[PDB]
């Protein structure tokens, strides 16, 4: 034959923390003596991840044929009966995108060729600046500018800390607090300076990280319309995505969201109904490479292009296939960035970097990570509260985070 | 690196008749030797799809890399400004097989291994049965249940022919005609007896073939619903499709239709409003394995399921492309079958045949089908008139065909 | 009797290129020694239109009566089985206009007299006024509205090139390429410097050209908005032209689509809808005036209004017969207007010159062109690369050109 | 030139009636001694129709050049800013079909030919049979079944009358009284006899003409459906025809209505909505050939056929035309036929008659009929009561007629 089977004869889990977030990986091993890596880097919950990963998917897996990318996914994904969600998506995602690894070094191409090929020659890369003034933001953009960045992410102020530094009620519960009409007020002011000093020179982003109530949104993402985002996102929160109906007949801002989504029901109407510009899906939260192609697929139909969430706590494993996934599909948009520590770069070799403001093809075989096993072992999990999770308005309202 | 650019040295097309219709392939040489194959077989005009390759498809392609599969999809639909249609896809679906092809032999892969692995086992297939009287109807389904089938199309009586046939006025126009309503009525005969005597032991698949106006078309759909077909197929032309609204909301007959589709203009709103329950697009008349994959995964997202068009005018390179389709993909239902001939079998080594009524995956790395260029040099294309194409109704009106 | 059958004794085709464009006509001999025209040109695939003319069309329609018009379209357009599609309707066209050229001589009347006489005195002429820069420009605007145009297409700057001009990647992929978003700032300034300097003078047209995403699409007609276009025309393609749903429901922006389709399901939605003002049709595309009447008057049934497709790649007769037909059609609006060279005037007689910024009813019967078969001898196809359909953004993503 | 104006000289209008129906016709006579006739005729207002055409339309229209039809339908349409309407579109009918008669003869063509030529040999044929009883109903049927009618509109039982004739109450308001429940019943059970005793044989038809409030009107076609109608004709009055949307949802019974109709906004929605399978409009109330013409390839776009409705109260004249309209329309049906009477064929030559069971096509130049003046003097108009559209339930409540 040209293609025996590759047996499954391991599954092993890491969580561990290198730098500011907790990462989880996955590494599934062959007969063969291939391995593969994948991202199931969920920052909030890496134990509980590693508890599906260890004690339910390694002793279903054991033995399978890691060729049959396609059937193991479907066996996993309904393999609780119940599905979908953050923790169970996230410890099926480190399995599939380590078949696919798997698979590119069987096959000896990087994953964006074994899917295709490229669909462009470089993606844009987007940066985050972010600053408590104008003066220190346009230093950073300024930066970013020479660096050549064309796309940039802005945000003036912090909206979060203790309800001491706002007017509250008497004994306010605990949490982070801040005034959603001064964020709004603080944002507008900003899209204003921004425009004024740089014009055309690059195009801002702005996350609106679902702040706001939903008449707010409508209102603020109107107001947005004369600044020329690239991308205005996470307007409104999941549950309430259904609210865009009313902002799309009266604005051409353009909507980005999606990286929450854990479940294709949040999905489904939105892009059916073309009420989004760009998905912003979680690879890892949505169960992985896999589902990832078909979404961005069914996006493409409808015209929808795509910008995988890639935030600070994603793993370098997840970071390489965001790379591959942007350079082969015809609707990937931008890849957004930020720089990875020295720590985390210990631990994996081979991650991708932007360049000129673009990220290029990578053309090691498969996903193109190496995972120092032994390093790992000096970076355990640390317990974070994060607390902006507990995010308040003045009244000790808890609101999405 | 793991690797190199895959150059284009030649595109060669063949348009050849080995047996009953008129084919066309397309052969792919690279620079590395390893060499692929497509089908652009649209039997009615095939000398128009040679000069689409020849005179415009090889120029433009010629020293291109290969490995790109996609960038080069994207390429050629647009590059002669306005485009969709069935000259210009099969033309590009030739191209865009063949570089599967070549990316399946450089992976050492099968090609459903490449796409991601299988779905299933095996898909299972359906056969036709077609008689003018009930008795030939009968020994022809015996046949196909002992040999495995479990799923068979069926038609009783042939829709044309002289209109001396018929009652028409006098001085009829030239076609081949047919009536309608002894059409449906036959039909529904057909479907009572076939239950009467089979029940449950196999499920029928009727195909109406565009043959009647949209209301015939709706009652029609409507009084097929008790007998359980597997599905009713291209009740409507693809221009009149909208129709469908009225039969879905009070008919729950199954619903194929798609084989004429050659703009996603014709699929779009029927797939978003699941107004079909299987997509049976022709692949080479949509451009290629490229759009098809996208086309499964958009049906997939809305719970459509696939049976591509996999009639007896199809090269052996199609079929063995839909054979791969079919064992990948999840939302695969069927694989239409017919019988292929010893003389298509002397010119296309490693076609596909069904086993014990289902299609298994296929092993060898790319497609897996080689072409006998000195046999092919045998069978010119030979020029038919297709008379069934004038369908006409007593009255001579002229339908779709 | 007063009409005897016209049997077809001859079906030609002349692939030809006098200067600029790859023409493609056809001629109809019948038995009573009156030939008829058509325009099938499409000019990126003549070779492969001829191909169909002569090898499938012409054995299809020796020895019927020509008299027949609407049922031999009928047969035609559903002859191959798969149909619709720019080279399967082009070929179709140019039968289809010969037949009413034979009509109109048989007759004794202009073609726009034989459909029912006229509908205005003359139609309106646009004509196009480019340049990189807004001085040369003026010009152009100058030069026109001396010559009585009241309509003028307005383009600053091109939008093509090599990636050498522009900031890319390194190593981008080869092909044509150009920045959405100085297209629209450039295009925007543009808009505002006519409107501050020519006032209510005339009014400008503007083709996007598809050039844009669907949001930059929807922003950008609404940001033409305050300029009283008298239509801006092709903001998205022809697969996502339901995003027109978004810009309608908040702008009133005057909407042109449509020379680019040769479907009817790409229009059935829009125009039954009215999501869009003026339809553009190039009627070659459609398959000839049996099908324009019908939809000029599907379109009128709506209040659509027509503007067909008359670019400088069209011939002198599907120049005439666009001339006739807006003559006649209540709902035509305008007639596109470039210039006719000289080696064409050579080989075509009878074209059509707009007079003081309209066109007036042609007199002669039937077309009214002439071809000269001795001349166009000495202008045989020309291959070109149009490489401007291998557009790019600056990432290298192969756009709709 | 090949043609010159063709200046209007007279108009006439003749208000006759030669047998049991008023009928008005129009003559128009040119300079260049050809004249056309058209039909006006509204058998309930003939004197008001005939002081249209005298008082106002003739003086509009002298000295016109009538090759212009396009622009003369559409002057005369909205010359007396309120428009639309059975009195008004009657009279404009007359000069429409009178120009387009003297536009066949100017090319020596018949109508049909000059309109682009026929889409079938001839059109299908269906009469009325009517009677009280079963066993006469059947007698008729089988006269016309031996006549080769395939298709029969059929009603058993008469449904108008005195009061005296079935329960009411007392004193009874005058009018033609029947019951909406034994119409409804008496219907069912000969479409249910009529079936058991010809099965196949032919097609029926029923006319509902309006007869019931809106939910019998469903029960009813409804109730339909087995039977297999060729069509179920005006199940619902005009103005409440919304009411489809319940009955289509649920019901595939073909539908057909229009002849009431004389307002484009009667039918607009019906046809872009798919709500009927068959227009039925009344050439001469929607305004003439000009508006039918329109009209007939709107429905074709959307699927819907046409069956003009051709009563006995309607002169030959417009009889001829929608023979011609309906051997060159594709999207035409059937036509309706009565026998025409012996002194109507003596003011009237050339008409049209069924020859087993179809209309062949019409053969001389334009409509094809003359107009003896002499004899028509002979049949001046004489006033009826038509009692029938004094239609009442038994209660007493005026009903639709
Ligand atoms: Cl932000
Ligand atoms: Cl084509
Ligand atoms: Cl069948
Ligand atoms: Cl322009
Ligand atoms: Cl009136
Ligand atoms: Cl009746
Ligand atoms: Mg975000
Ligand atoms: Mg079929
Ligand atoms: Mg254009
Ligand atoms: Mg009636």
């Amino acid at each position: 034959q040209s293609m025996t089977p590759t047996i499954i004869t391991d599954v092993k889990s890491f969580a561990i923390k290198p730098d500011r977030h907790n990462l989880v990986v996955v590494k599934v091993e062959t007969n063969k003596g291939i391995s593969g890596l994948g991202c199931s880097t969920f920052q909030f919950r890496p134990l509980a991840v590693k508890t599906v990963v260890d004690e339910y998917l390694r002793p279903l897996l054991m033995g399978r044929d890691a060729n049959e990318i396609e059937d193991i996914w479907q066996v996993m994904n309904v393999n609780s009966y119940w599905r979908n969600g953050p923790i169970t998506n996230n410890a099926i995602s480190g399995i599939d995108m380590a078949l696919w690894d798997i698979k590119g070094q069987l096959a000896d191409m990087p994953l964006y060729q074994l899917l295709g090929g490229k669909a462009r020659t470089a993606i844009p890369a987007y940066t985050h600046a972010v600053a408590d003034n104008l003066d220190d933001l346009y230093h950073e953009i300024d930066r970013f500018l020479a660096a050549g960045y064309r796309y940039i992410r802005c945000q003036l102020g912090f909206y979060g800390g203790n309800p001491s530094q706002l007017q509250t009620p008497e004994e306010p519960i605990s949490g982070s607090y801040f005034d959603q009409t001064d964020y709004m007020e603080t944002t507008l002011k900003m899209f204003a300076a921004i425009k004024e000093k740089y014009g055309n020179q690059f195009q801002m982003l702005h996350d609106v990280h679902e702040r706001l109530h939903p008449n707010q949104a409508i209102q603020f993402a109107k107001a947005a319309e004369p600044y020329q985002l690239f991308f205005l996102e996470d307007i409104l929160p999941p549950d309430q995505s259904h609210w865009l109906t009313q902002l799309r007949s009266q604005s051409a801002t353009p909507i980005a969201t999606g990286e929450l989504f854990n479940n294709p029901m949040e999905w489904q109407e939105l892009v059916k109904n073309r009420q989004i510009d760009f998905m912003r899906a979680h690879v890892s939260q949505i169960g992985g490479i896999t589902p990832a192609l078909k979404l961005a697929h069914f996006c493409d139909a409808m015209g929808v292009r795509i910008a995988w969430h890639t935030p600070s706590d994603i793993s370098p494993v997840g970071l390489a296939v965001n790379t591959h996934l942007n350079i082969h599909l015809h609707n990937a948009a931008i890849q957004e960035t930020i720089e990875l520590p020295a720590n985390t770069q210990s631990v994996f070799v081979g991650s991708p970097q932007p360049k000129g403001g673009f990220f290029y093809p990578m053309e090691k075989s498969g996903i193109g990570i190496t995972f120092d096993e032994e390093a790992a072992a000096d970076f355990p999990v640390v317990y974070r509260p994060h607390e902006w999770t507990q995010s308040r308005t003045p009244d000790g309202t808890l609101i999405t985070p």
